[PDB]
């Protein structure tokens, strides 16, 4: 027996995204990760909701602030749309000063309909926070995930403050549309006042409820993922390189269908996706609604590590009989991986080795291999095949039981 294989291969593989901080960008963005998350529903695992989820998927546990979540995206992408065209149509300051009536009342309808989406916001903003994220999504605390550390209360908090003062001056906007009804120079204040708080609101941050609605919408769905996204299931095999507010870097390790887990795939958009909206909202920030935006890199980094050991037979051939691994590490006994047993061909896995170790065959040319992925330093050990041309009823999976024996080969 002759073993052979090398190199271990390792693919790290880092996206450099190059995108502007614009709000239409953003939103895209965390709908990414709230649609796909809410769509296929996978199964999930001092958190609370771990008891209760795990085994059952994650749209029972979450389906309230899934839903919730996504109406304040859709909601936003409400919100970003109505400021689109109230920028140009700004009441302007000879008699066809009747462009002038609807510019009003385009621009004092437009405005109401601005606050009610942000009520249907932090409506949902409340049913998706007061439910089993109550105390984790909100507050900040190696390691930093289930927290949401999305500064969410910083955002509601100046959301709240930014609602009440367009309710201070709801009743003169909501009197300069009903004197401007009549359509058969006090207009002229409003235009000046409209045109004003249409400035204020479509320009502006601290202040605007269309700014503040928007970036609560944006930093939830941070959140949300920041709060529960490790728990998700996914899956060859990927390491998803993660990061957290403090500087603590940590990674995540990946039949992928409805309702039980994501492809990998799902999981590289929900990434990329969550990265780039960490990276747009921490450091440049979410842009004024009537901004065109700011360049910034968001980094986006997964890892694959694989070997492949294979094993040749000068004698006859096991396919019909036993072959098998055996890990050997630094000072210890002969311990069992892997074994493919008979002509059919069934394999049996150790403990430390399911889901991420496979073993198979090439009856054709009487070699064995072993695929190897999700490697960690645990394994690193000298490896051995073994074949045993006797028969058997049970499995073997101890040193004793098998008869050839390979050289040995080095694993890093």
């Amino acid at each position: 027996l002759v073993e052979s294989g090398g190199g271990l291969v390792l693919k790290t593989t880092t996206s450099v995204i190059d995108t502007t901080n614009d709000a239409q960008n953003l939103l895209t963005q965390a709908q990414t990760i709230v649609n796909t998350l809410k769509d296929y529903c996978p199964i999930l695992i001092t958190p609370s909701w771990q008891t209760a989820g795990g085994g059952k998927n994650s749209c029972a546990t979450f389906g309230a602030e899934f839903s919730a979540a996504s109406d304040m995206i859709n909601n936003a992408q409400k919100i970003v749309q109505e400021t689109q065209q109230l920028s140009a149509n700004q009441p302007k300051n000879p008699s066809s000063l009747t462009a002038l009536a609807q510019k009003m009342l385009k621009n004092a309808q437009s405005q109401a309909e601005i606050l009610k989406l942000a009520n249907q916001v932090e409506s949902d903003f409340n049913k998706l926070s007061s439910g089993h994220l109550k105390d984790y999504i909100g507050k900040c605390d190696k390691n930093n995930w289930g927290n949401g550390c999305a500064g969410v209360e910083e955002t509601q908090s100046l959301l709240k403050t930014s609602a009440a003062d367009f309710n201070n001056q709801t009743p003169q906007i909501n009197q300069a549309q009903n004197l401007a009804n009549t359509l058969i120079q006090a207009i002229n204040q409003a235009v000046n006042n409209l045109n004003e708080r249409a400035k204020t609101l479509a320009g502006g941050t601290t202040n605007s409820p269309a700014y503040q609605a928007t970036l609560l919408a944006l930093r939830s769905v941070l959140g949300l993922w920041n709060s529960m996204g490790y728990a998700v299931i996914c899956g060859n095999q990927k390491d998803f390189h993660y990061t957290d507010e403090n500087g603590n870097g940590t990674t995540i390790n990946c039949k992928a269908d409805k309702n039980v887990s994501l492809s990998i795939e799902q999981y590289e958009k929900i990434h990329e996706a969550y990265q780039i909206l960490s990276k747009a909202l921490k450091q440049a920030g979410l842009a004024p609604l009537n901004s065109k935006g700011e360049k910034l890199e968001a980094h986006v980094t997964t890892s694959k590590s694989s070997l492949r050991l294979s094993c040749a037979a000068s004698g006859r051939t096991f396919s019909t009989a036993a072959m098998g691994w055996f890990r050997q590490a630094p000072g210890k006994e002969r311990d069992f991986v892997a074994g493919i047993y008979w002509t059919v061909g069934s394999t049996y896995y150790a403990d430390s080795a399911k889901g991420r170790f496979t073993i198979s065959r090439d009856n054709a040319k009487n070699t064995v291999y072993l695929q190897m992925d999700s490697l960690k330093p645990e394994d690193t050990a000298v490896y051995y095949c073994a074949a045993r041309r006797r028969g058997f009823t049970l499995a073997p999976t101890r040193a004793n039981e098998y008869d050839y024996w390979g050289q040995g080969t080095q694993v890093t």
